[PDB]
C-alpha cells in the first residue's frame, strides 16, 4: 500500500487586487484520479485547514475530473472542511505533491511545514512533486546547513512567458521561475501550454495545467522501484 500526500493552497485573493485566486482545481483532480487506485491511497490537504479556494479561471470551463471531483460527497466535504499540513504526520506517506494555482504565490514559499515535511520525505528518497505555481513549495526548503535541495537539480514550473501571456507578471510577489534559478536550480520550460516535466533525484515538477498528465504519470512510476 503507498500512500500520497496532496497540499493545496489556501490562499484565496490575488495580491492587492479583490481578485479572487486559489487551487487550479485540476491540477489536485487530474493527478488525483490518475494515481488513485486499489493500492494507492491519496489523502488532500491545505495549508490553513477548511475551505479550500478554488480559482475560477480553472473551473470557466466545464472538466470531466473537475466534475467528477466535485460530485464525490467525500472529496467534496474535504474541499469545504479540509485538514491543515500542519496537522497531518509525514512519516505516513511515501510522497508529497503540490498543486498550483496563483494562491500558492502567497501561501507556500515561506511555509514551515512544507520545509520540514518536503525534508523528511527527501530524507528517505521519498517522492516530491509540484506542478505549475506548486512549485513555489520548493524554492526555500534548506538542507541543515541553511543549502537549498534544488540546488544544481533540473526543474522546471510555471514559466515567465506563460505568465505575461495571462497578465499576472506585475500581480504576483516574485517570478517563480526567476526565484527557481536564485535558489541554484536549474530550470527550463516548454513552448507556452505544452506539457513539460522534469524528475531529478525523485523531485519532479510539471509546469503548467496542460501537463498534469505526465507529472502523475512521473509520479506513479517514481513511488516503485
Amino acid at each position: 500500500m503507498k500512500n500520497v500526500l496532496m497540499v493545496t493552497t489556501s490562499h484565496d485573493v490575488m495580491g492587492n487586487s479583490n481578485e479572487k485566486t486559489g487551487l487550479w482545481l485540476s491540477e489536485l483532480t487530474h493527478p488525483y484520479y490518475s494515481i488513485i487506485d486499489k493500492n494507492i491511497n491519496i489523502d488532500i490537504v491545505s495549508i490553513m485547514g477548511g475551505e479550500i479556494p478554488i480559482d475560477p479561471n480553472s473551473v470557466a470551463q466545464e472538466d470531466y475530473y473537475n466534475d467528477k471531483f466535485l460530485a464525490d460527497d467525500n472529496l467534496k466535504n474535504i474541499m469545504k472542511n479540509s485538514t491543515s499540513l500542519r496537522d497531518v504526520n509525514i512519516k505516513e506517506y511515501d510522497a508529497i505533491i503540490f498543486a498550483g494555482g496563483h494562491g500558492t504565490m502567497w501561501d507556500f514559499p515561506n511555509n514551515a511545514n512544507i520545509h520540514s515535511k518536503v525534508l523528511d520525505i527527501y530524507a528517505k528518497n521519498g517522492v516530491i512533486g509540484a506542478i505549475c505555481h506548486g512549485v513555489a513549495a520548493l524554492i526555500n526548503v534548506k538542507d541543515n546547513n541553511g543549502q537549498n535541495i534544488i540546488r544544481d537539480k533540473e526543474v522546471t514550473g510555471f514559466s515567465n512567458n506563460e505568465e505575461k501571456i495571462v497578465g499576472l507578471t506585475d500581480v504576483v510577489p516574485f517570478s517563480l521561475e526567476d526565484s527557481l534559478v536564485e535558489a541554484g536550480a536549474k530550470y527550463s520550460s516548454a513552448s507556452e501550454w505544452q506539457s513539460y516535466v522534469k524528475s531529478d533525484s525523485k523531485i519532479i515538477t510539471a509546469q503548467n495545467p496542460q501537463s498534469a498528465t505526465d507529472f502523475a504519470k512521473a509520479i506513479k512510476q517514481s513511488l516503485f522501484n
